[PDB]
């Protein structure tokens, strides 16, 4: 029933580039399959293909993947043709991309953030992050070092 979203981004608003995500942060993936783990995650198709075959289907949680195909190629994910279609029928989270997120953010009532200080101007055919609007309230945590040596953070927001 609570939806939420959850992304990683660099400092200028980026989060995927070229089909894929332009930093390593090992952190960052533990921290998503902590909050995400046993429950449902829903993706917009090209995130469902962006993903290495090791990782498609996320494993330890229902993937669900929106799309206005018939079905897909690419094995592990119930097909749903719509937002609304994923949500129905206690968490819920919607993992990316930019398209996915602009249709859940409307209907969300969390948003979990990472980012990360990485120095990536944003390019041509960038995908990036939603922009929260008067309705968030948020929480930041520390700046951390990675092992990689980048610095990240997370910040937490949730409906007012
Ligand atoms: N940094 C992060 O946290 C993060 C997380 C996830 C993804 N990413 C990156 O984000 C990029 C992909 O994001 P994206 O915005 O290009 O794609 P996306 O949101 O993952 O998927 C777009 C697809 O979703 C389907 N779709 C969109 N709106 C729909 C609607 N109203 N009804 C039904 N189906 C709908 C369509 O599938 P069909 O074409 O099959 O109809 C469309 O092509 C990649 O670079 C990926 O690596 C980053
Ligand atoms: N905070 C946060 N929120 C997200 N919605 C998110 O994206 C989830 C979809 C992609 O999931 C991948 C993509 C590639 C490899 C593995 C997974 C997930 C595997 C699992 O969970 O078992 C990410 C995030 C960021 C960077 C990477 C990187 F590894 F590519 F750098 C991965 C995920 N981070």
């Amino acid at each position: 029933t609570s939806v939420g979203l959850i992304w990683a981004q660099s400092t200028s608003g980026v989060i995927g580039r070229d089909g894929g995500i332009p930093w390593r942060l090992p952190e960052d993936l533990a921290h998503f399959k902590r909050l995400t783990m046993g429950h449902t995650v829903v993706m917009g198709r090209r995130t469902w293909d962006s993903l290495p075959a090791a990782h498609r289907p996320l494993p330890g949680r229902r993937n669900v993947v929106v799309t206005r195909q018939t079905g897909l190629v690419a094995h592990g994910a119930q097909v749903v043709g719509s937002l609304e279609q994923a949500l129905s029928p206690a968490e819920t989270w919607v993992i990316g991309g930019a398209q996915i997120y602009a249709l859940a953010l409307p209907l969300a009532n969390r948003c979990e953030v990472t980012e990360v200080d990485v120095d990536l101007p944003p390019e041509d055919e960038d995908a990036l992050a939603p922009v929260l609007d008067q309705t968030w309230a948020g929480t930041s945590g520390e700046w951390l070092v990675s092992r990689s040596g980048l610095r990240y953070r997370m910040h937490s927001y949730r409906r007012l």
